[PDB]
């Protein structure tokens, strides 16, 4: 598909730091990694099923939100994953959850209502 992640311009502008990118990285890369199964990613197949779905819609996403809030979120997930990745099988059932959770997004689901699903994970 073509796709030049589009995300990345108002990423920068949200000014993000280590701390934050690295989360947002990991965010992206998981839902790379299980929206792929049917049974996290049930809407995400059946709106399209394309890598760059994912990337369209954590854009639009947060575009909805507020900068604190993606702020907000980042720290949530960074936080939970950093004590959850001392334990890959436990880090890996969060992931599970959190791609699960942004797999609402397909479906026409809020930003602000999924995204109270990932930073109420843990």
């Amino acid at each position: 598909g073509a796709m030049g992640t589009p995300l990345e311009k108002l990423v920068s502008r949200l000014n993000l730091n280590n701390t934050e990118k690295e989360t947002l990285t990991f965010l992206t890369n998981l839902l790379k990694e299980k929206l792929v199964d049917p049974n996290i990613g049930l809407h995400f197949k059946n709106s399209g099923g394309d890598e760059s779905k994912i990337e369209e819609s954590v854009q639009k996403f947060l575009s909805e939100l507020k900068e604190d809030e993606i702020k907000d979120l980042l720290a949530k997930i960074k936080e939970n994953k950093d004590k959850k990745e001392k334990d890959p099988e436990e880090l890996n059932t969060y992931k599970s959850i959190l791609a699960s959770g942004f797999d609402g997004i397909f479906n026409q689901a809020d930003s602000k209502t999924t995204l109270n699903k990932l930073k109420d994970t843990i």
